């Protein structure tokens, strides 16, 4: 009994990406796709998670090329998929992007022109969460005009995001629905190094003039990143064969 999903991070160069996921479950610039594997058996129960690096674009990387290389990716894996299938493997091994994390500068107006094209060039093919990138460099307030404005100019541009499901129904998962629906796109800090925090050493982001913990909820999203990730594993996956496989089935069949 084997259950399979893979996570992908996207987008500018030099926005944590990489910090992020390494985080997640002397760290250097991301030059080529690079995948991480977690591999989970007992029983009989055998889970798999892959973890997708992209070299971001902008330093060393133009746009184009970057989401090129990315877009060629997710339909080799769509590829392979159907490769597979087309002879009957009625069990396969599922290397499908379910979900990818766009990451979006804190230093912009929401999205930058070249988001935009790149959101548009991938959203056809994955789930697009949108996020944050390096929330420590925005206070709350700045926060909270970036989350807006992103929204924005998302539904402006026509840029198609992964929407949560809801309601089956019950009352504690009404609450957290609700909540993790409202804190997206998610400011999301990561850390690759650990700080003495006080009698336990948490991750990790030491400035004179305090430390930024990448797991308080109070000073970023990251728990509701990856809470949102592992209770919605099974929607991201379901959606992905359903809409995005779909669609290429459509092309390539024809
Ligand atoms: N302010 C801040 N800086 C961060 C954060 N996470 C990482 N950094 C810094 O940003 C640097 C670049 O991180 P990296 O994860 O390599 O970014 P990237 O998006 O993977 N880069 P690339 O796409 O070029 O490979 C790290 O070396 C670290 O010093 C964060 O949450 N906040
Ligand atoms: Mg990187």
């Amino acid at each position: 009994k084997g259950f399979e999903f893979t996570l992908m991070v996207v987008g500018e160069s030099g926005l944590g990406k990489s910090t992020l996921i390494n985080s997640l479950f002397k760290i250097e610039r991301t030059v080529q796709i690079e995948a991480s594997t977690v591999e989970i058996e007992e029983r009989g129960v055998k889970l798999r998670l892959t973890v997708v690096d992209t070299p971001g674009y902008g330093d060393a990387i133009n746009c184009r090329d970057c989401f090129k290389t990315i877009i060629s990716y997710i339909d080799e894996q769509f590829e392979r998929y159907l490769h597979d299938e087309s002879g009957n493997r009625r069990h396969i091994i599922d290397n499908r992007v379910h979900c990818c994390f766009y990451f979006i500068s804190p230093f912009g107006h929401g999205l930058k022109p070249l988001d935009v094209a790149f959101m548009k060039a991938i959203h056809n093919k994955v789930n697009i969460v949108p996020v944050i990138a390096k929330a420590d460099t925005l206070t709350l307030k700045e926060r909270e005009r970036l989350k807006k404005r992103i929204l924005d100019e998302i539904e402006e541009h026509s840029i198609k995001i992964y929407h949560l499901p809801d309601a089956e129904e019950d009352e504690d998962f009404k609450e957290q629905t609700r909540l993790l629906k409202a804190s997206i796109p998610f400011s999301v800090v990561g850390s690759n190094q650990l700080i003495e925090a006080k009698g336990k050493k948490v991750r990790g982001r030491l400035y004179p003039w305090g430390v930024v913990e990448v797991e308080n909820p109070e000073h970023n999203d990251f728990l509701k990143l990856r809470t949102m990730l592992i209770t919605h594993m099974q929607d991201l996956q379901e959606v992905t064969q359903d809409l995005h496989y779909e669609n290429f089935r459509s092309e390539r069949l024809k």
